This record gives structure tokens, sequence and C-alpha cells, in this order.
């Protein structure tokens, strides 16, 4: 691997998260059994879904591989 | 929305073409059979060993897979 980053826009995907997990952008947890939030395919960023709108589209990542 | 791309800088390595290429910084032929240039392991710029000298170190490629 190299100096290098992943560069784009969010690609979030809904989630069901197994365990307690808080949101990226407001930091309320991610209420619920199923189907809390939205993660990012990419970034891993997990959000509300009510908080999708407020997050920037930007997506970037350092890439180790 | 946006394409993803990787971004960083060019990561030049000595290569054996086996067709004659060209220099993408200068437009001349990259002399010989053997060893004649470098080619970047991340986007694949062809250069003279004196052009890797003259060619911005921005390296950047959309990623299609
Ligand atoms: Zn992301
Ligand atoms: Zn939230
Ligand atoms: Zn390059
Ligand atoms: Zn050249």
């Amino acid at each position: 691997g190299s100096r290098r980053a992943s560069v784009g826009s969010h690609r979030f995907k809904v989630y069901n998260y197994m365990s307690p997990t808080f949101c990226d952008h407001c930091g309320s947890l991610l209420w619920g059994l199923v189907k809390q939030g939205l993660k990012c395919e990419d970034c891993g960023m997990n959000v509300h879904h009510k908080c999708r709108e407020k997050v920037a589209n930007l997506c970037e990542f350092i890439v180790t591989d």
C-alpha cells in the first residue's frame, strides 16, 4: 500500500446494527433492534435516517490496502 | 453526486514496454527495447526517466471496479 485516499460521495445503505451504536452526525443512539440507521458502504459513517439530509455528501478515507 | 476517485501522488516504477510507447509528458518515444521508462503503478502514466522530474506529483484515477 501507498499514501492514498478514496474520494467521492457517501453511499448510504439501510443497516441492521447488532450492538448499541450512535449517530456519527448528532450523537444520539440509533434506536431500535433492526434497520436503526444508514451506514456508508465506503467509509462506514453511521447516521439516523433523519440525519442523512444533515450531513455533507463528501466521503473520503485513507486507503492502506 | 460524484465519481469515486483514488487520489495520491504518482508511484513510478521502471517498466519493460513490449511495443513502441511514447512519453505521456513530452511526447517523444521511450527509446530502446527494455527498461525504456517508468510507469506509474497507480494510474499508468508513462514517462522518460528525465521527465519524472517534470511532471506534477498529482495522481488521480476514477475507480470503476
Ligand atoms: Zn462515506
Ligand atoms: Zn443522528
Ligand atoms: Zn500516477
Ligand atoms: Zn518525456
